[PDB]
């Protein structure tokens, strides 16, 4: 068929023909008229029913002769005089002209359409998205008028209460029923042009215009509404998306229309919300106006069961106005004025023009409405009854259906409306069964819904309780909701094969992530030996810190919202933005790794650094409230986190902006000093002291109550708890500060020796001043060896790639083992007495030397860049070198434009040569350094050193040359100089940062430095090594100290969360939307208000006068 | 267009004639000068434009290889038809 | 202690309210049996309850202990004893 | 422009259009300039194009490239990308 919808859907059509007139107005052989003017009860008229074998039936008049018993026919079975046939129309309206052609679409489908076939098309072959509401409009057919606050005010709601649930509005697609007014609605409140909400508008093939026109098998209707007040046949309104073109067979009529509206309005009720809700999707019914059908079919939603209830407004008209007038009365239904009920039928006799014969029954059937005042949510328009009206419709369906605050829960949580929980579930006194509050959380939590989980919070959900090892196997095991498909692939990637068919995830499992995640030595709880017990085993079953374990959950599913939400709760605020940054930085790197889904690499990038600026703007609102236990709040031993640091996190997410704040900057200088106090002493003091070892005597250290916020090493700390003079030189000799210029001493004479060498002729044998040298750099190589061994980690496949990662533990690599070549060549070799140099092994190693000292001259520029202001100068020479190549290829293409010309014009009769390689480089790169090889120019002059190489065509590299360094220097030269004026700026706030970060890596590699410098750091090898063959630095924290600490901390996150909320509700944009928003609902209580007053006014000087 | 004028009805040919041959209206001297270029010659006296002229000039404006509704054999029919 | 928090000052040490409570109309007066321990205290909002929860929005405590339990008494005795010792204090 | 469909191909016929106008008042003199009153009237067609590139890119990268391909069949059998190439539209 290619077409489900006619392969399943039919349509009627009047296969019979019976007529309904006989009397011959005109033209008494009445055959004549018969054809086209006597209509059946079909609608049509006779000889409309082709219907090709009925076509035929036109024959003298048409089937049943004139006579046959003549009020015989009269009846039209819709049954066997009306069948089925597959569906000729099927389409999308295209109302062309009003809002940049709108869609809609139909199909013209018979109402022999079952409940349930009606349902399993709209989802699956329109893809319209199951609702969560169904606001089925039950009001008036015949159009009305409404007052200017009322038409706008429902149409907030219209548009409130249900684009925010799913709500498929069922209306009856015309422009005159209630479809007219809601129409109206969905444009002056015209929301976001998105998928708004999809109103099903179920349209009879009765009383509508252009019914040839949807007569179209996959056909754009051109479809166009007329105004023509002559015209009878109803237009679709203009604002509605699908709509079911009912078809009974009739036309002009109504009828069928009406059956197919239950009969998805209750199979809709059959179908569930979500797969987490085992509720069906409720339905509502709202009254515009109504009318004497209308006060029937509100009344059975009252009776019959399951109770619908309506949402009946007072202010809209005719019937809904009574409807609500009487619940101003009958006060609990059976309680009844009996003077009223003639008081009310007056004015049931004034609005219906109605009879009194029959004002028993219609006030009966008002009856049994008010006999239900307790789902009848008779909307008080005027007042502020109940709330605007978009809270009415949504709390007429939790107050009602007999539903417990939890049935009521978990549907606003499906709706995500919870100003409906603040204000209506989590009202007052309510039953509330800790079990039913549990499970909420548990849905909340696997879908994404933030603000009810803060709800559930704020009123008693105890996460220690609620977090037990069964349910949050869930929480990882739910497709119900926002999912990551990376968590799918990262298990299944360290488990080393494919996960078996079904497999729920264990939380073992999620613990293999994050120790893979966050990486290097973290283990995680889930991993241990602990958890791993009592987990295959199964308050023991509990965690001890619940948000510490749904915040590394909302951070592996993707749920930001959730983890902001759970990050600002609890405690640790800052570890847990640090660990996030670094989940969710090490999960980027996943996904632009492998590439089985969407990127998704860059939407964590930003999550992480979301996380990674909410600590670093911690710690400023931190250090801005006490500096010194700020700085202890970045080395206390965390326990939770892996006995972590909040600083050697970062420094995993390799957050800058923390590890080069000027928190993480004292410390680390006050970590730099040691025990000393180089506040007090001066740099002069350490040389003099190093130098001088009993100078170490007279300097000014710190006490033991000065170094509480610096973390210290293991027998550091034994030393200060149990100043002597053994710990003034244990003191000393262990600081960072005096290993560092321990070395620069040693080093400079280091360089001041090698060079001594490389500058003075070599002999056979090294001199004294060269063992020394081999000395350094093998003690210096093993140092850097034991620093692989002892580069905290297990993988040795990791220790060498973070080894070789830095820039110079390959530089040393070149020149250490270039300098042990270079031994190896010099000592490792013969020696020609009449001569050296002349061995080409010998000169070989001598010429490493001479190009290895290049090495160590850079080295100092890792010496050097301790510096504040020289080390931002020496991170700048680097981002420059790589931002310039490209200047500097085209320079190198200005190069050989010159010099490739230059060489052939003035060389011309040249043999292949590698001077060929050279003479085309070298003098066009001089060129560009002050040179101009001005006696070689112009080679024919008589000022040439170049009289020689004159000859046909050397007259044209003066100009060659002139256009030469017209490019390299007055266009090339100015662009570097123009490059380095502009790059700068970016450079110099970039090389401070990478600066102050690889300050950690360097202060933090002294405090596990020797003492000894690498000459003789072999004794504290050697007496570390076969000590090691007999058998980090920590904050130490006495009990209470911990305590001030955590109570610190929670001070510093309070402000924090605190000071924001100031800078932005008192700041002035914000200011200016408030003030807006102000005047907004101001100026609507101000004419409202200022209105009535002048209606009083006119009266009181009327009433006295 | 919002009171229900489909603009596919009321498009026809005599009436976009109309559209480019009015000075009722803000005119553009261009468009009189663009056509009796194309046209390598100078218009007659009265010279209602005809559609063919402006695919004349938007072919010739777009240019390249822009071919317009207006100069092709099927509108090009019905046009000489009308 | 709804003032406490609509009117959440900012987040410091704010008001310390000193809430004389009584050892009788108290739930969770188990958990409160601990020397130096974090009692993990949860108020339940159960209707079928009737003892009385402590309101959150309440700092340091004055647990007056009667040696019963359900009933009032003696915390009244208390409130007096330092509403009057306090006015024995100087304000600096 | 902003009503009917294919509004980025719209706005980059008209802004080739205006261009292609603007240059023949430069070219021949019979009447005032007009010339820069154009040549505002195409950059102004030629950046909502540009702006609804940006806002499509921002909905869905892939089929927003689908969009400047897509040959059009009542503009001359031409594509959103060929046109901003003829109006010499670099944004
Ligand atoms: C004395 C006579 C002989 C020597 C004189 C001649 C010496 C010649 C010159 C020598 C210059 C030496 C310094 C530069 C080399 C890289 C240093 C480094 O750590 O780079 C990176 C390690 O990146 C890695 O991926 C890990 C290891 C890479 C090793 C590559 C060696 C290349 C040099 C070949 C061997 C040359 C030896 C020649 C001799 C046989 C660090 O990062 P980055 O570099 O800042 O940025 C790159 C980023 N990246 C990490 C993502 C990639
Ligand atoms: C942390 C990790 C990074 C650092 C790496 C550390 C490791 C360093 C890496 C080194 C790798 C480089 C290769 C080895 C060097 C020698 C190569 C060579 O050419 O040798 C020559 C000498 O060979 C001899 O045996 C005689 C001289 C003594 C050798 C001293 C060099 C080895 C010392 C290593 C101490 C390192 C231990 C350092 C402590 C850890 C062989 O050739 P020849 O004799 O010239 O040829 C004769 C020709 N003729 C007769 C014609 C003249
Ligand atoms: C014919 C001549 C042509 C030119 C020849 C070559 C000469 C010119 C070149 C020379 C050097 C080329 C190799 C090293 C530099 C490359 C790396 C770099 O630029 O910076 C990078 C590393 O480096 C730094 O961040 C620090 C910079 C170190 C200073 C370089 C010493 C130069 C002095 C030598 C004096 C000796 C002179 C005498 C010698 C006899 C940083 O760059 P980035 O932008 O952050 O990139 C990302 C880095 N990341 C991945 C780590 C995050
Ligand atoms: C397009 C953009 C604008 C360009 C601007 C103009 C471009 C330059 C225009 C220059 C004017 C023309 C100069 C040459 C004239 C003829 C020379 C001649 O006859 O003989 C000369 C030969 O030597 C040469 O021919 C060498 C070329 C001259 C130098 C080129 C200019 C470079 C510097 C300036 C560039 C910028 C200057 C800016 C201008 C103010 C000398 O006489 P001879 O005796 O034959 O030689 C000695 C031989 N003997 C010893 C054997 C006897
Ligand atoms: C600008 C202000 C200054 C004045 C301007 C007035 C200009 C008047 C100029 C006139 C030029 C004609 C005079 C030379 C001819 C006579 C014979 C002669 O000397 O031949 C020489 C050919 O040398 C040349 O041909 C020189 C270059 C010619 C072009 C002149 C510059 C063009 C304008 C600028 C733009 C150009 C592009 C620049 C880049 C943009 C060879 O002589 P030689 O070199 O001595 O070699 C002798 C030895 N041998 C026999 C072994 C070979
Ligand atoms: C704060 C500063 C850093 C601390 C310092 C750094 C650490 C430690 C510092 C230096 C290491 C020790 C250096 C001295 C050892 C050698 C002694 C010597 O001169 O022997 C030699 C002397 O003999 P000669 O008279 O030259 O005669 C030639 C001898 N030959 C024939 C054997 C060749
Ligand atoms: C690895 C780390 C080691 C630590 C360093 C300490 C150990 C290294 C120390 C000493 C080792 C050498 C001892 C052997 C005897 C010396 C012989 C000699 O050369 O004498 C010369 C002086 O000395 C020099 O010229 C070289 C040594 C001193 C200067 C270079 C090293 C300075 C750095 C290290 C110290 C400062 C460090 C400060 C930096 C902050 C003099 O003789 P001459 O010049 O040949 O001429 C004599 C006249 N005649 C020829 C006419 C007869
Ligand atoms: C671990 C890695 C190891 C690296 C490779 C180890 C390579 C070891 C290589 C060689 C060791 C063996 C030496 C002898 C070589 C054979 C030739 C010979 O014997 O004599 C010839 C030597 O000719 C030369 O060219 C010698 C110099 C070559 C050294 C090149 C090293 C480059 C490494 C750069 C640094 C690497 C940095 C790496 C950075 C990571 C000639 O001399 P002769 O015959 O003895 O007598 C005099 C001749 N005459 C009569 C003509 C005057
Ligand atoms: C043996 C007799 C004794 C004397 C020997 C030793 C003499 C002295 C040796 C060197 C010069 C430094 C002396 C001044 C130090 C002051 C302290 C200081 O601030 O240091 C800074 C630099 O610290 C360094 O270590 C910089 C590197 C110096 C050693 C390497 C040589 C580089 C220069 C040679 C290049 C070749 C040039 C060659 C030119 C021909 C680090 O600290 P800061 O962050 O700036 O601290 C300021 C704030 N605070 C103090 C509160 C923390
Ligand atoms: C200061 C510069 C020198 C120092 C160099 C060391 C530092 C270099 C560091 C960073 C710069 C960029 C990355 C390193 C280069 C890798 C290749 C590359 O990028 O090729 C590019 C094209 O490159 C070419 O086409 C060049 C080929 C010829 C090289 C000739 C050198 C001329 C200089 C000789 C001297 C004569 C001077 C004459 C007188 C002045 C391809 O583009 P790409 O790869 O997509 O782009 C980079 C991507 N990335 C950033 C992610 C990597
Ligand atoms: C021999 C090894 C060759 C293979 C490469 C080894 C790889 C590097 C491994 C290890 C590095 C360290 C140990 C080996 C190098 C130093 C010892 C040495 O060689 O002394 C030499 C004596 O030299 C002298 O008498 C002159 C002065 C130096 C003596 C003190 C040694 C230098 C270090 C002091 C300060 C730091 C130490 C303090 C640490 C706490 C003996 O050498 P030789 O060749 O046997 O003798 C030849 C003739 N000669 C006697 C005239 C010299
Ligand atoms: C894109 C850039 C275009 C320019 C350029 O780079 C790439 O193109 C390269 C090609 C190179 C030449 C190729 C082969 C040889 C033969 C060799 O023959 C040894 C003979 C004998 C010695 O006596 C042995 O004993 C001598 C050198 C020579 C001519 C090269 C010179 C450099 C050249 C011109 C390079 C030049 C810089
Ligand atoms: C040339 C010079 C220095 C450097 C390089 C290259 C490559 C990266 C390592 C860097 N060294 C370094 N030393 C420091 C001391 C204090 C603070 C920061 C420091 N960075
Ligand atoms: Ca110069």
């Amino acid at each position: 068929q290619k077409s489900w919808i006619e392969s399943t859907l039919t349509k009627r059509e009047c296969v019979y023909i019976i007529p309904s007139s006989k009397d011959p107005h005109r033209c008494l052989p009445g055959c004549q008229i018969c054809q086209q003017l006597v209509r059946c009860f079909c609608g049509r008229l006779v000889k409309q029913h082709a219907c090709f074998t009925a076509s035929l039936a036109m024959k003298y008049s048409d089937v049943k002769l004139g006579e046959h018993f003549n009020q015989a026919i009269e009846e039209w079975s819709v049954e066997k005089h009306t069948e089925q046939s597959p569906t000729d129309a099927y389409g999308v309206i295209n109302f062309q002209g009003g809002s940049h052609s709108y869609r809609a679409k139909y199909v013209r489908l018979s109402y022999d359409t079952k409940p349930e076939i009606i349902l399993q098309l709209l989802l699956k072959e329109w893809q319209m998205e199951l609702p969560k509401l169904v606001i089925s409009v039950h009001g008036g057919m015949q159009k009305f008028e409404l007052h200017p606050r009322i038409k706008q005010l429902l149409g907030k709601g219209l548009i409130k209460a249900a684009v925010t649930t799913g709500a498929w509005i069922l209306t009856g697609g015309v422009n005159t029923g209630v479809a007219k007014h809601v129409g109206d609605a969905l444009k002056e409140h015209a929301s976001r042009s998105s998928r708004k909400i999809c109103t099903i508008g179920i349209a009879p093939w009765g009383v509508i215009e252009n019914r040839n026109d949807l007569v179209g098998r996959d056909v754009v209707a051109p479809y166009q509404t007329l105004l023509n007040p002559l015209s009878k046949l109803n237009v679709l309104n203009n604002l509605h998306s699908h709509f079911i073109l009912v078809d009974d067979g009739t036309v002009g009529k109504y009828g069928a229309e009406v059956r197919l509206r239950r009969e998805l309005e209750k199979t809709i009720n059959q179908q569930r919300i979500h797969a987490r809700i085992g509720q069906g999707v409720p339905v509502v019914a709202l009254i515009f106006e109504g009318g004497p059908n209308v006060i029937l079919t509100v009344l059975e939603y009252l009776q019959e069961s399951p109770p619908v209830p309506v949402v009946v407004c007072e202010g809209t008209g005719r019937a809904a106005d009574l409807l609500a007038y009487i619940h101003k009365q009958t006060e609990e239904g059976g309680n009844l004025p009996d003077a009223a009920e003639p008081d009310i039928i007056s004015t049931i006799k004034k609005t219906f023009n109605f009879g009194q014969s029959e004002a028993v029954h219609l006030f009966q059937t008002m009856m049994e409405c008010m006999k239900k005042k307790e789902l009848i949510t008779v909307f008080h328009i005027g007042s502020e009854d109940h709330q605007d009206i978009d809270v009415a419709i949504l709390t007429a369906l939790l107050k009602g259906t007999n539903a417990s605050a939890f049935d009521q829960l978990i549907l606003t949580l499906a709706w995500d409306r919870v100003d409906i929980a603040k204000n209506h579930v989590f009202v007052y006194g309510q039953q509330w069964l800790v079990g039913s509050l549990e499970q909420a959380m548990l849905d909340a939590l696997v879908m994404d819904r933030v603000s009810f989980v803060k709800l559930l919070i704020e009123n008693g959900v105890s996460m220690h309780k609620f977090l037990t090892i069964p349910r949050l196997e869930e929480l990882y095991n739910t497709k119900q909701g926002p999912t990551n498909p990376m968590l799918f692939h990262l298990i299944r990637d360290v488990k080393q094969g494919n996960l078996p068919p079904g497999y729920k995830i264990t939380l073992i499992d999620i613990g293999l992530v994050i120790e893979y995640l966050m990486g290097g030595t973290y283990r995680c709880t889930y991993t241990r030996k602990r958890f791993r017990l009592i987990y295959n085993s199964l308050e023991t079953k509990r965690f001890p810190y619940p948000l510490n374990e749904l915040l590394i959950w909302a951070c592996l599913m993707k749920r930001q919202v959730m983890a902001r939400f759970l990050w600002q709760h609890g405690e640790e605020s800052m570890a847990k933005a640090l660990v996030a940054c670094k989940i969710y930085r090490s999960m980027a790197y996943e996904a632009k790794q492998s590439d089985l889904v969407d990127d998704t690499s860059e939407e964590l990038k930003q999550y992480s650094n979301d996380f990674g600026q909410l600590a670093v703007e911690l710690l400023e609102q931190s250090f801005r409230q006490d500096e010194t236990m700020a700085m202890k709040l970045l080395t206390y031993e965390l326990k939770n986190w892996s006995n972590s640091t909040c600083l050697k996190l970062a420094v995993s997410s390799r957050l800058r902006p923390f590890v080069a704040h000027t928190c993480t900057q004292m410390l680390l200088s006050d970590m730099w000093m040691g025990r000393l106090n180089m506040r007090k002493n001066s740099w002069y003091k350490v040389i003099l002291s190093i130098l001088v070892p009993p100078a170490i005597l007279m300097l000014e250290y710190k006490t033991k109550a000065e170094m509480s916020h610096i973390p210290q090493s293991q027998d550091a700390h034994q030393m200060t708890m149990e100043l002597p003079i053994t710990r003034k030189f244990y003191a000393f000799y262990h600081a960072p500060i005096v290993k560092f210029w321990f070395n620069t001493l040693a080093y400079l004479g280091f360089l001041m020796l090698y060079t001594f060498v490389v500058l003075v002729k070599m002999e056979q044998l090294p001199s004294v001043q060269e063992w020394i040298v081999i000395a350094y750099i093998f003690t210096y190589a093993i140092e850097k060896v034991r620093e692989v061994f002892m580069s905290e980690a297990g993988k040795i496949s990791q220790k060498i790639k973070v080894w070789f990662s830095d820039y110079f533990n390959v530089s040393d690599t070149i020149a250490i083992i270039s300098f042990f070549v270079g031994f190896g060549l010099r000592f490792g070799a013969k020696w020609n007495y009449i001569n050296a140099y002349d061995n080409h092994v010998f000169v070989a190693g001598r010429l490493i030397y001479c190009l290895n000292i290049i090495f160590w001259y850079v080295r100092l520029l890792d010496f050097l860049a301790v510096n504040q202001q020289a080390g931002p100068y020496v991170m700048m020479i680097g981002k420059m070198v790589a931002n310039m190549f490209y200047i500097v290829v085209i320079m190198a293409l200005v190069l050989l434009s010159f010099g490739v010309p230059r060489k052939a014009i003035l060389y011309p009769h040249e043999e292949p040569s590698w001077s060929l390689a050279k003479d085309i480089v070298f003098h066009p790169y001089w060129m560009i350094f002050g040179e101009v090889y001005a006696y070689e120019i112009d080679v024919c002059a008589n000022d040439s050193t170049l009289p020689t190489i004159c000859g046909p065509g050397t007259w044209l590299t003066p100009f060659l040359q002139a256009v030469y360094l017209f490019v390299q220097y007055i266009i090339m030269v100015n662009l570097l100089i123009a490059f380095f004026n502009q790059v700068y700026l970016q450079v110099k706030a970039i090389s401070n940062i990478v600066w102050k970060y690889q300050r950690y890596h360097f202060i933090m590699a002294y405090h596990e430095k020797p003492v000894l410098p690498p000459p003789l750091i072999i004794l504290s090898h050697i007496v570390s090594l076969f000590c090691c063959v007999c058998k980090g630095p920590k904050l130490f924290l006495t009990e209470e100290d911990q305590k001030k600490l955590h109570d610190f901390e929670e001070q510093c996150v309070e402000m924090y969360f605190d000071e924001k909320d100031d800078k932005f509700n008192s700041g002035s944009e914000e200011r200016i939307r408030v003030t807006f928003e102000r005047v907004e609902q101001m100026s609507i209580q101000i004419k409202e208000v200022g209105d009535r007053v002048n209606y009083i006014k006119r009266s009181l000087q009327s009433l006295d006068s």
